[PDB]
């Protein structure tokens, strides 16, 4: 059995071999959203509430978001336009059963095409979405739509939230490294069909969510020991950690109820994250003898403009570190778990296009952060690949 | 980094170092359940439906089940006693928020006691439950109740279902083996608070479940490289697999809706499982030169008496192979994901008191099966420990 364990496991670091992304074909301009949102939900006369929302959108640093929900769909689903005066879970579950796997399939097909190998080689599937409507979970439906082998080992990551873009990489590292030849398809698929609802002056935090959350799905192929000249790695998953900021459970949260998924957000989030991020960095990089955070490439979950500004200030990052992060937030908004993967894609693409020496803007090491309910912080140390 | 990867990972097989279990205090006698169930749900007048249920309970091979739901709680929650006439999800979520973590904590405390080491040594937490009400998921709440370190790495396994007892072992193996020094707390906590509802002539495929499902939580400590004369392993997790039986999506399933979690179990389940179980065995054991299924110890998810009877017949298993499995089903009923861990615990404890040479009834290799929505089959190959 000794030789068995040694041959059963893989040799090198888990590496990202492909990244694919997808979004609903409906771009929503942030500049005109306040009027649209208040009109479709039937609150056009509530000028003060609309003005509060207008202010939130204007300072969001989000230019547009892609949304599965269209005026036509909302018109056919008035219950989703209410706040909580009527139930709407069942209608939302029907939407999720269709849209989450659809976006997941689209992103995965792109990742698989880049990877360039037959899907018969995919051995595992890690699927993540804020919620899933039934049993089987969406991991089953996505595998079915993709025509994966019945024997693909699946793991569904539900109700983890915005930090899960990090969680799935942490999970993928162990699956890929402990199984020789394993090729893990990792997918994050999110849609506001589960969170969209009318405005309420007594729940301004929900109002912030209506201005920031967007739809999208990301897909990665992760595996150790990439085949020379056949597969191409863009990043290596070196080390990971997960931690909870003390006394902050109510900072970010959600509840699955008869009115669908409701969520709460506290203004203290930016401070809470920035006050604990330095320790995440030291614990992650002391072992690599790195103390200058500007010598790393960055990927940060774009939970909100304030969060990015606070982390940037607190860690004294130069104005260029968060360019890829802010770029994604501006073009897609907060797509929950999928965000950091879009940012990784933007990072490697900008690197190749700018003639950088590595897929990490010319730097060797990098850090990826996921933030969410807990308050939870996922840390992922990455290594770029020479170009 | 080469030396880093080697130092980062563990040396041997993931091993179960402790097993603890827990159940609600209310023991429900199966012999008197039909009268109680039809009375509390106001179905006393439906004689034919009651007669059908009586026979189901009488042939269930279940003597009792532990249930969080008591007549008192049910009396205070009439919405939970209805079938689907009124919404009941919110009430159920409140029950789940309290009970799932409570049972999980009880089981985990016992596992940690057996293990005998400081809980500060726990590095990961894999938590499983059919559903979870909010974000954070129950994994967060359980870690909090147990006083685990904020940096414990968590993974919640929700809406996977009855096969997840195998799923969490498959996951624990990679986490334990790819992380030197890692000690993974694995917990499965289930309660019928989410599934209990009145019977219905229009949904007979949902009737059997009310006679079989019970409550319970299991907890294990999994880790590679046990400390000599300090920690003690009872089983090693050697190899795992997961597969889906062709065209059987609707055989076992559930939906989270406004009336709570509804489910369906088709009568074809026993046949579907037995017709695919032989292939699972060949794929798992051919590599170990084992072809005689009676040379292995067994742990089978007790989804129902018929499944067990059919598997035993199909594989021509000796009458002693499923004794532990049937014993757990008889004393606890179908506790979903937790079942197989209760059975593992019974297997090792009996082996030690019966004078067997190993924790696997004197045999070296064994197999553990999880069955659930898909229809999905989880195969886990285990190795016993000498006694
Ligand atoms: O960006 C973050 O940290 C969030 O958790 C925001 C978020 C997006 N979708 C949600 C659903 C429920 C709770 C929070 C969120
Ligand atoms: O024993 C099995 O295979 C089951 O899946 C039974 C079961 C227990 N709890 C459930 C909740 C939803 C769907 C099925 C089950």
């Amino acid at each position: 059995f000794e030789g068995f364990r040694k041959l059963q496991r893989a040799d090198g670091f888990a590496s990202i071999l492909a990244i694919g992304t997808a979004n609903p074909p409906n771009a929503v301009d942030q500049s005109t959203y306040p009027d649209f949102y208040f009109r479709i939900t039937g609150n056009e006369h509530n000028t003060e509430l609309k003005d509060k929302f207008k202010r939130i959108c204007e300072r969001s640093a989000i230019k547009q978001r892609y949304m599965y929900l269209t005026e036509e769909i909302l018109k056919k689903n008035p219950d989703v336009c209410a706040f909580v005066e009527v139930p709407s879970l069942d209608a939302r579950q029907a939407m999720l059963a269709m849209e989450v796997p659809r976006l997941a399939k689209e992103a995965a097909e792109k990742a698989i095409q880049e990877w360039g190998q037959s899907k018969s080689g995919i051995t595992h599937l890690i699927f993540c979405s804020t919620t899933t409507p039934d049993l089987p979970g969406a991991d089953f439906e996505v595998a079915k739509l993709l025509g994966l082998h019945p024997s693909v080992k699946r793991v569904g990551v539900f109700q983890h939230g915005c930090f899960a873009g990090g969680t799935v990489l942490r999970m993928a590292k162990d699956l890929a490294e402990n199984n020789r030849g394993a090729r893990v398809l990792v997918i994050c698929s999110e849609t506001t069909a589960v969170t969209f609802r009318g405005p309420s002056e007594t729940h301004l935090d929900s109002l912030v969510g209506q201005a920031l959350f967007g739809d999208g799905a990301s897909a990665l192929i992760v595996g150790a020991d990439p085949i020379p000249q056949v597969e191409k790695a863009c990043f290596e998953i070196v080390w990971t950690a997960q931690t909870v900021v003390p006394n902050s459970e109510g900072a970010i949260g959600g509840k699955v109820r008869e009115v669908g998924l409701t969520f709460q957000l506290k203004g203290a989030v930016p401070d809470l994250i920035s006050a604990n991020i330095e320790n995440c960095m030291v614990e992650a990089f002391s072992q690599f003898k790195i103390s200058d955070w500007n010598k790393l490439f960055w990927v940060v979950h774009p939970g909100g403009r304030a969060i990015l500004d606070r982390v940037e200030a607190k860690l004294n990052l130069d104005p260029t570190k968060l360019i890829p992060t802010r770029h994604v937030m501006s073009e897609y908004g907060n797509m929950s778990s999928a965000c950091v993967h879009f940012i990784l894609d933007q990072t490697r693409k900008a690197s190749l296009q700018n003639g950088c020496s590595t897929t990490g803007e010319g730097l060797e090491m990098g850090v990826l952060f996921g933030f969410g309910p807990g308050l939870t912080i996922e840390t992922v140390v990455l290594k770029s690949v020479p170009i």
